[PDB]
Formats: C-alpha cells, sequence, structure tokens
C-alpha cells in the first residue's frame, strides 16, 4: 500500500504500507536503483527521494530483521500543491465590497506552469455566495501578488463572511496525476454591531428596474418588513437578523421609497431612490446679445426622477480656453429649460462648447462648436426721437447697448405713411462707442401723418432685434 506525492516538481515524498512480518518500532533500509547507487536508513515509513523526470526506479526495502519481499518501481508521481494562504482580507463597508490579496509562492516552484485559483465566499460558514475561477501561470518561479475584490449582493454589516481559496497546478511536462491543493485556512470578516442604523443600506440610489437587498440587524425578533405597502418575506440570517430581496425596483417618488423593518416594540427603516441617469442635454445653443458674453441655453430630457441633494448637475466646459462653469440650481424652481453665462475671452471668436451632465447614477454630454460672431443676437434699441436740420427729411438717432465698434449693421427702417403704405429702406452704420448712433433718410413728405419703426441686424448673419417705440414726430409742413 505504497504511495508517492510531491509539492515541488523536484522531490518525491513517498510513504509505503504497514509491516508484513515484523512488528512495530522497526528500522528500515531502502535503496533506489536507476542509474545511480544510493541507499537509505529509515526509522519510519516516509522516504523523500529525489524526483526522476523521465526514467524508472528500482526500490529495495528491507525490514532490518526476519526478512523481505519488498520490491517496486517508480515513474510518474502525484502532485499536490502547497496549500495557499490568504495574505489579507479587508472590506469597504460603504460599498459593501470585499478585498482579498494573497501571494502565490511562485518562488519555491521551478518551471513556468499554469495555475488555477478558486476563490470561495460564504456568508455564515455554510451558505455559498460567489465562486471565482482565474487562470494564469506561476510567473517564472517568482512570488507574484494577486488581488481580488467583489461587491457583495448583501451589505457586509448584517452577516459574517468567510473566504477561502485553493489552487490547481498543471505542469505541461509532469506525468503524474495532478490533484487540487487544500483549502486555504479560513479568513473571515464580520462587522461589530456599532451604530444607529440597523437597516442597510442607507439612502442608496439605483437604476429604476434593478434588484436590491436590504439588511436588518437586531437582537429582538423582527415581525415583518415592507417596502411601500408591500410586505416582503423575511430572509433569516443569523441572530434574529433579517434580509429582504427586492426585484424590478420601481420609480421612487420625489422622496425616496421607504423600507421599514418592524419589531415588537420599535420600528426601523431606511430610504431608497430609484431614478434614471441624466438625459443628454437636448437643443444646446449659444447666442450673444453683445460681443462680451455668450448664452448657452439647453433643455434636459427625461426627468432623472431624482431631485434635491441629488438633482442632476450641469457644467459648461470650453475646449481650448479651458474655462468652465458649473451651474448650481435651485431645487427645481426653474421650469423646463435653463441657460448659463460664459464671458467671452479676448481675441477668441470661436468656442468649442461641451455641456456636461452629472448624476449619482450616470453622466451625459452634448458638445457644440461655434463662431460667436455668426451667432449674434442684438437687444432692442432704446430712447430715440425724430429731429433734424430745418428742411427735407428727418435724421434718426437710436441707442443700442453693447460692444460692436468692430462690425456693421443692417438695421432695416420701415417708414409708414398716413395709415396706408409702408415702403422699405436700409442704411448701414458702423459700430460706435457704448452710445447712440446717427443715421440718415432722403426726401420725405413733410408731415403727411407719417410714422416710424426700427429693427436691426449685423454684418454677421443671425437673428434681428425687437422693434423699438414707434414714433411719429412730423417735422414742419407750412412755412
Ligand atoms: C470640443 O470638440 C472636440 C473635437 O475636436 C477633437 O476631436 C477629437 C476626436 C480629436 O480628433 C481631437 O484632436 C480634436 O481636437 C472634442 O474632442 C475630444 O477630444 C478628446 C481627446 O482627449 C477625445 O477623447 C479621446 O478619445 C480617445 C479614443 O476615443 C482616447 O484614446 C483619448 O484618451 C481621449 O479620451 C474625445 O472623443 C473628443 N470629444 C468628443 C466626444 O467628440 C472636445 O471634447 C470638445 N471640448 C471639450 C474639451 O469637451
Ligand atoms: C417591472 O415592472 C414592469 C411593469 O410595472 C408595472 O407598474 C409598476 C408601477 C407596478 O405597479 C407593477 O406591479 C406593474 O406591473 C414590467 O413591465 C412589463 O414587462 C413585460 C416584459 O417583462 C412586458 O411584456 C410588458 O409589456 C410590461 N408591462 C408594462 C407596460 O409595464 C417589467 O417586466 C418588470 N421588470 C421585469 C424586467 O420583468
Ligand atoms: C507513478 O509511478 C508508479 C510506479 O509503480 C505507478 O505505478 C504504476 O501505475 C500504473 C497505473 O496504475 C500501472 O499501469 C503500473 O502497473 C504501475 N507500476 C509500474 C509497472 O510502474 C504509480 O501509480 C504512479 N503514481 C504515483 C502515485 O507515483
Ligand atoms: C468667425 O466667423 C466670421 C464670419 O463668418 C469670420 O469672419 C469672416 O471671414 C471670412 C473669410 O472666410 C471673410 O470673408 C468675412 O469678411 C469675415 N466676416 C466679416 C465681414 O467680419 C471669421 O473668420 C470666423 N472665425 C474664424 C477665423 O474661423
Amino acid at each position: 500500500d505504497l504511495k508517492c506525492v510531491t509539492n515541488n516538481l523536484q522531490v518525491w515524498q513517498c510513504s509505503w504500507k504497514a509491516p508484513s512480518g515484523t512488528g512495530r518500532g522497526t528500522d528500515y533500509e531502502v535503496c533506489i536503483e536507476q542509474r545511480s547507487r544510493s541507499c537509505y536508513q529509515l526509522e519510519k515509513t516516509s522516504i523523500k527521494i529525489p524526483a526522476l523526470s523521465h526514467g524508472d526506479y528500482e526500490i529495495t526495502i528491507n525490514s532490518l530483521h526476519d526478512f523481505s519481499k519488498f520490491t517496486l518501481n517508480e515513474q510518474n508521481v502525484s502532485l499536490i500543491p502547497d496549500t495557499p494562504e490568504i495574505l489579507q482580507l479587508s472590506a469597504d463597508f460603504s460599498t459593501s465590497t470585499l478585498y482579498l490579496k494573497w501571494n502565490d509562492r511562485g518562488s519555491v516552484f521551478p518551471h513556468r506552469s499554469n495555475v488555477i485559483w478558486e476563490i470561495k465566499v460564504l456568508r455564515k460558514e455554510s451558505m455559498e455566495l460567489v465562486k471565482l475561477v482565474t487562470h494564469q501561470t506561476t510567473l517564472n518561479g517568482k512570488d507574484t501578488l494577486h488581488h481580488w475584490s467583489w461587491a457583495s449582493d448583501m451589505p457586509l454589516e448584517c452577516a459574517i463572511h468567510f473566504v477561502e481559496i485553493r489552487c490547481y497546478i498543471d505542469n505541461l511536462h509532469f506525468s503524474g496525476l495532478e490533484e487540487w491543493s487544500d483549502w486555504s485556512p479560513v479568513k473571515q470578516i464580520s462587522w461589530i454591531p456599532d451604530s444607529q442604523t440597523k437597516v442597510f443600506p442607507q439612502d442608496k440610489v439605483i437604476l429604476v428596474g434593478s434588484d436590491i437587498t436590504f439588511c436588518c440587524v437586531s437582537q429582538e425578533k423582527v415581525l415583518s418588513a415592507l417596502i411601500g405597502h408591500t410586505n416582503c418575506p423575511l430572509i433569516h440570517l443569523d441572530g434574529e437578523n433579517v434580509a429582504i430581496k427586492i426585484r424590478n425596483i420601481s420609480v421612487s417618488a420625489s422622496s425616496g421609497t421607504n423600507v421599514v423593518f418592524t419589531t415588537e416594540d420599535n420600528i426601523f427603516g431606511t430610504v431608497i431612490f430609484a431614478g434614471y441617469p441624466p438625459d443628454t442635454p437636448q437643443q444646446l445653443n449659444c447666442e450673444t446679445h453683445d460681443l462680451k458674453e455668450i448664452i448657452c441655453s439647453w433643455n434636459p430630457g427625461r426627468v432623472t426622477a431624482l431631485v434635491g441633494p441629488r438633482a442632476t448637475s450641469y457644467t459648461l466646459v470650453e475646449s481650448f480656453s479651458g474655462k468652465y462653469v458649473r451651474l448650481k440650481r435651485a431645487e427645481a424652481p426653474t421650469n423646463e429649460s435653463y441657460q448659463l453665462l460664459f464671458q467671452m475671452l479676448p481675441n477668441q471668436e470661436i468656442y468649442n462648447f461641451t455641456l456636461n451632465a452629472h448624476n449619482p447614477l450616470g453622466r451625459s454630454q452634448s458638445t457644440i462648436l461655434v463662431n460667436i460672431t455668426e451667432k449674434v443676437y442684438p437687444h432692442t434699441p432704446t430712447s430715440f426721437k425724430v429731429k433734424d436740420i430745418n428742411s427735407t427729411a428727418v435724421k434718426l438717432s437710436w441707442h443700442l447697448p453693447g460692444n460692436f465698434a468692430k462690425i456693421n449693421f443692417l438695421c432695416e427702417i420701415e417708414i409708414k405713411k398716413s395709415n396706408s403704405v409702408q415702403e422699405q429702406r436700409n442704411v448701414t452704420i458702423q459700430g460706435v462707442e457704448n452710445s447712440s448712433y446717427l443715421v440718415a433718410l432722403d426726401k420725405l413728405n413733410p408731415y403727411t401723418l407719417y410714422t416710424f419703426r426700427i429693427r436691426c441686424s449685423t454684418e454677421t448673419f443671425w437673428k434681428w432685434s425687437k422693434w423699438s417705440n414707434k414714433k411719429q414726430h412730423l417735422t414742419t409742413e407750412a412755412s
């Protein structure tokens, strides 16, 4: 009943059967005959002989007295890897995820061989939760450190979690059978009940239509729990501790849906918010009243169903300039659409806008490049009259705010006769200082119950302006 094993492809640690004819406490003498000629003097069963890759052996055993029918051979062997050992297991309770780190002792293992790690996670010694398999190679017999994490489906607070690990080493050039290592000694992480919250998780957020479980630690029996008028069966974890699985979570209200666990005397609970990420900002356009600042207005799409301290946030970043601007919003006192302001940079005249949107569930973006000039929108004129030199027609003078000393206009002036006709004419004027302007007409009918009206334009092509206060100051008719 002999047997040979090995943990390094280098040495074979054999151990034969019991005694045939001699009693207990006998010494032994074994020899190994292949090509060499070395013998041994043993006191037990094991022998630990050098490993023979390709080649046969000839093993002679003697009982050391009252002899011995002991003769056998050796070719392959049986490969049992050195039981791995967990380096350090830790948790991030906020995200309720596990961190494992161990070191394959590749260093004490010769050839580049492939290895199979198997990680196992139990929630209570018994129940099995995740089962991982990664495959790789014993890196040039160097100790290589491995990392593995997992975000539990249940909060790490309301149940103990053990984690073991073992491996399989397949060496392409080994002939013996290759068995699995032992399971790494157990490494567990349990939370010490030390808080106010007994219900997990607190005030989380999830994509509507997802699945989620809720913890509840306690020392007094839990009678029942419900989401919203719902009453979920109780999953019985370990000391009158309870869990509840929830499926296809539905859109929460402005205030997150509630989850209450209830006991004999008291009641506990948390809240949950199910919404959507933000929609890609639709209809992103940036115009300009004056060539000083830009107005990028946009409209959000689907309502995130998340508001308040988790209302979707917007940020306008400029490509080259690098300047940005994160608009903070009131708690929805805006209506549907909203905009933001971006001060023009001197000597730019082209902006590569990208409106960013953030949300505790997702992010979106809509970018729009522009020639600020081609996108100008003048504000309506102000405070103008109708006076001139003595004769002929009238010389108008209008006031329009901003900075346009650089370009020209196409302010079309409409002249309306005595409640009948209205021909059209336009005179071009350059940009002046932050002040009024001075135009001109030609040969107009003195009085004749005439009326005026004005609307502008720009050298660049875009929106016109709001009409101004309609005036009808008839100069002199009889003298
Ligand atoms: C304003 O528009 C520009 C467009 O101009 C750029 O277009 C890109 C595609 C490239 O040819 C670049 O040379 C032009 O200037 C937006 O450009 C964004 O550029 C970044 C570069 O970091 C792109 O991301 C990159 O993507 C590659 C592979 O996809 C990665 O390897 C890089 O690491 C990097 O992540 C990005 O796709 C471009 N944006 C989009 C979505 O078009 C620019 O983003 C925008 N203004 C800003 C700053 O937001
Ligand atoms: C998740 O639920 C929806 C339907 O939700 C409904 O409205 C809720 C507010 C609540 O009152 C629920 O009880 C209601 O049932 C499921 O939608 C159906 O999905 C099937 C396919 O799965 C589809 O054929 C039907 O047309 C859908 N019905 C409609 C219009 O809602 C959805 O299936 C559930 N989640 C999953 C993945 O099964
Ligand atoms: C490797 O070597 C020994 C040598 O005895 C193996 O024993 C042989 O096993 C095979 C398969 O069972 C048989 O066909 C042979 O008859 C056995 N002996 C001979 C002739 O060599 C042993 O099973 C192998 N593995 C171990 C445990 O080392
Ligand atoms: C930004 O837009 C303006 C308007 O298109 C550009 O200025 C014009 O440039 C063209 C050359 O293609 C000239 O013919 C026009 O006379 C210019 N407009 C006027 C009258 O001011 C400007 O070049 C654009 N920015 C850049 C450099 O791409």
